[PDB]
């Protein structure tokens, strides 16, 4: 039930090389992949290589994986291929700026995790799918979509010639899959609020321990969340744009509720469009800022992410105040 790439597709990727003028900028947290669609798969390979060295995966195998992952992203407005690469890039930039805090295994796991994190997203919320009553809510019922995403990845990994993790020992294979699973579940925004509070706590008492596996899992989780939302960390015109994409999805969901005579909450209501900039401010304040704030505390190199968020926040304020 999975989808495979064609030989055409994967072999062209083997051949790709990144333009030198992009090399500098790929390393910046605010870097925007948006102009270079074309090169997106290429960019991930680069990033894998620059992160994990040029023979961490058998090149032929890596390309097959990436290009198939691409195939199993739907053509929805926001949770699409582009989202996946954007999130993967942000993790790349976190990983590079904290290089020795994380194991080889972790960096492979996470870059792959981010690339895979919203596989086969239909554009409908976890709420919806349960709240009236999709066959996927019938299979898992806490963090529905995520357990699906993780499943998808695994299905993709277990494809013929697709297993990039093969030449690890079955210990290390069975370990990265754990890293990938927890990191993908982490992306369920529901879970984030708990995780942040604990991490808030632990840092503040001075009991957070990177040698403790469970603390480790949590920081990673926060990292995942920080990457998931990073559109809120790009320069203003980029971010403005992305917002349109996230709303396009929500509103389409709201239409499907309206079609069954059910009032959607205001967020997925295209008839409540002016309330949007006020929607954002709220989101930055309750979710975004807190997210990045705690990640900069734990991981001080991740500070620019926080800085960019603040700058976007004030743009939104100015919109609400009528100055845009
Ligand atoms: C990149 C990104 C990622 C995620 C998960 N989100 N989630 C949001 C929703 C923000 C929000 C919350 C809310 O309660 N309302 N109410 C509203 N009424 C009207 C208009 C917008 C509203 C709104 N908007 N924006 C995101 N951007
Ligand atoms: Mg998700
Ligand atoms: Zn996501």
């Amino acid at each position: 039930h999975m989808s495979i790439c064609t030989s055409e597709e994967w072999q062209g990727l083997m051949q790709f090389t990144l333009p030198v003028r992009l090399c500098k900028e790929i390393e910046l947290f605010h870097f925007d992949i948006g102009p270079f669609e074309n090169m997106w798969p290429g960019i991930f390979v680069y990033m894998v290589h620059r992160s994990c060295g040029t023979s961490c995966f058998e090149l032929e195998k890596l390309c097959r994986f990436i290009m198939s992952v691409k195939k199993n992203y739907r053509r929805v407005p926001y949770h699409n291929w582009k989202h996946a690469v954007t999130v993967a890039h942000c993790m790349y930039a976190i990983l590079q700026n904290n290089h020795t805090l994380f194991t080889d295994l972790e960096r492979k796991g996470l870059l792959i995790a981010c690339l895979c994190h919203d596989l086969d997203h239909r554009g409908f919320s976890n709420s919806y799918l349960q709240k009236f009553d999709h066959p996927l809510a019938a299979l898992y019922s806490t963090s529905t979509m995520e357990q699906h995403h993780f499943s998808q990845t695994v299905s993709i990994l277990q494809l013929e010639g697709h297993n990039i993790f093969s030449t690890l020992s079955s210990s290390e294979y069975e370990q990265v899959l754990e890293i990938i699973r927890k990191a993908i579940i982490a992306t369920d925004l529901a879970l984030y609020f708990g995780n942040r509070k604990q991490l808030e706590e632990m840092y503040q008492t001075g009991s957070l321990n990177l040698n403790n596996q469970s603390h480790r899992d949590r920081v990673i989780g926060l990292m995942m969340t920080a990457c998931d939302l990073c559109s809120v960390t790009k320069l203003w015109p980029v971010t403005k744009l992305t917002a349109n994409d996230i709303y396009a999805e929500f509103w389409a969901e709201g239409d499907e509720m309206k079609k069954l005579g059910i009032q959607p909450i205001p967020m997925m209501d295209r008839d409540k469009k002016d309330e949007v900039p006020q929607g954002q401010l709220g989101f930055y304040n309750a979710v975004a800022i807190p997210c990045y704030t705690t990640l900069t505390q734990i991981l001080p190199p991740t500070e620019p992410l926080l800085k960019a968020c603040r700058d976007n926040l004030s743009q939104w304020e100015k919109v609400i105040r009528g100055e845009e």
